[PDB]
């Protein structure tokens, strides 16, 4: 397939090259920002995706995709300008993220209606621009399979029917609303092979991760650098046993890094070992060298990197 | 006091004039107009606004209390170009208007954090123009006094203890939701008669009305017109029994007209009898001459539209 990306002509699948497949610019409440603008700095925001992007392009990565939608702050203005300073390949995308309900906008409208607005920026463009969304990105977390969340679902795999972009999730990796997205994707006719489950890095339980990529579908590695969630050593130890168990090939590594975000920050935690640094580009300071010595080849890290990518865009 | 008004410099309190306490230029949910623009006419939304704004004058309304907020879209220099057209006295609050949680950017942040916000708005200005809020407008629904709608409750008496704003809720009528709202704020120390707690008209429940009033706030019966809540008779009935019951000084009517708003239709009811314009004007039409043949008298009617705003405000 062609892939569309911003503020570029779209380009085959085949030349997606090395891709961060989890990665956001900047992140932002829609309503906290419209309301209360004093909070933001868009210069600075700007200047530290801008520098992100540009280490990752050091380390030789081609194609970043940000799956910032609706409930993030998705911007497709800003991440044109973005690539205009940097010359990235930017796969933006549509979607919602919600955990619990939907906006209000949504009482008395269909799964139908919902689909039609990801439609809308697949074929038609994003926020009033011609740049195309390349994939659907959905979510559910604590709260479960909601009715709400359930709807989200059910049109991301209407979207995917129409346009044959794949599917990207959020999850949260302690319950089964992983499992549960690919099921109620796959019961709809989506092809599990177009599915990338996110967040399963967040656990270091192998048997649940295992089940979600024998079922066909990407396992998201993809939180590098986020101890709160699972300190980078036991992130490391999983994928390294993933990869010595043959799971290369529905492996995506990636940080959900963000250059700008606005939430809250919770309260630090120090360990023995100095805290990692979150970035785009953790990965190639402490997971790619932690796995070569360990044994693991060039072509492992290009799977990863370049066919998986390859794959779930084709 | 002085009550800052949009697009204008600020009036004394005896100078409101008749009021309409709450009324809605323009709402919408932020995220999906921020991501899905093609569903939003701007051009559309101001004609509706001006000309709303502009019959309500021609029946003598001098000032309008708008209290659009976050979650709802509030737009500041929307509103005073509807200012600018009209020449209406509008009044602008801050706020925050949820039923369950609320966004992600509040994860980790204090209740204080909540009420600088709108301390903010009430003494530095709304959105980046020198336009300030006039009161603090607080929700709570169906899910009932939430953790995070409790926040937003506590964060409003701060505000009012500070600036000495009133507090503007949204309450469901047929729990005790704006019960509890007038408990929890006068326990902060919130004097009840700087309180209006919101869309008790919606239901025929007198006594549960009277308790609000008897505890010192003023009383909501400000969804003229929307039927789905009560019908117009029955909310006139409501009202005529609370004057004919000496409650005239806590009463305070309005519509809740929304001159456009973007949630989806619900399925529509008909009953035998006409339905009634929901507008900016119905009690004009309806609700004013309705207890006027039923004897009330001009000073009822002042009370209500005049004396009862000047004190909220005083
Ligand atoms: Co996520
Ligand atoms: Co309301
Ligand atoms: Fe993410
Ligand atoms: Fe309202």
């Amino acid at each position: 397939m062609r892939i569309p990306l911003v503020g570029k002509d779209s380009i085959e699948s085949k030349d997606i090259g090395f891709t961060l497949i989890h990665e956001h610019l900047r992140v932002f409440s829609e309503a906290v920002r419209q309301q209360w603008p004093h909070l933001y700095n868009e210069d600075e925001e700007f200047r530290n995706a801008v520098n992100e992007v540009k280490r990752a392009m050091q380390f030789g990565v081609k194609t970043i995709v940000d799956p910032t939608v609706m409930g993030l702050g998705r911007d497709i203005r800003f991440m044109e300008k973005v690539v205009k300073a940097t010359g990235i390949n930017l796969v933006a995308g549509t979607g919602i993220l919600i955990y619990i309900d939907l906006p209000f906008y949504f009482l008395n409208r269909s799964i139908d209606e919902i689909a039609d607005l990801f439609i809308h920026d697949i074929k038609e463009g994003i926020q009033g621009t011609l740049n195309k969304a390349g994939f659907v990105k959905i979510a559910a977390d604590e709260p479960g399979i909601t009715k709400d969340v359930e709807k989200v679902i059910k049109a991301a795999a209407i979207a995917n029917k129409e346009t044959k972009v794949p599917i990207i999730t959020h999850s949260n990796a302690h319950n089964n609303t992983g499992l549960e997205q690919q099921r109620i994707l796959t019961e709809e006719g989506v092809d599990p092979g177009k599915i990338l489950i996110g967040h399963l890095g967040d656990t270091d339980n192998i048997d649940y991760i295992k089940k979600i990529a024998d079922k066909g579908s990407f396992i998201g590695l993809d939180r590098y650098g986020l101890d709160m969630f699972l300190p980078v050593d036991k992130r490391n130890e999983t994928t390294l046993r993933l990869i010595k168990d043959g799971y290369s090939d529905k492996i995506m590594i990636s940080h959900d890094y963000c250059c700008t975000i606005d939430m809250g920050t919770a309260k630090p935690e120090y360990k023995p070992k100095l805290a990692p640094r979150w970035s785009t580009t953790l990965i190639f300071e402490d997971t790619i060298p932690f796995l070569k010595r360990n044994g693991v080849n060039e072509e492992v890290i290009a799977t990863i990197f370049k066919e998986n990518p390859k794959k779930f865009f084709s």
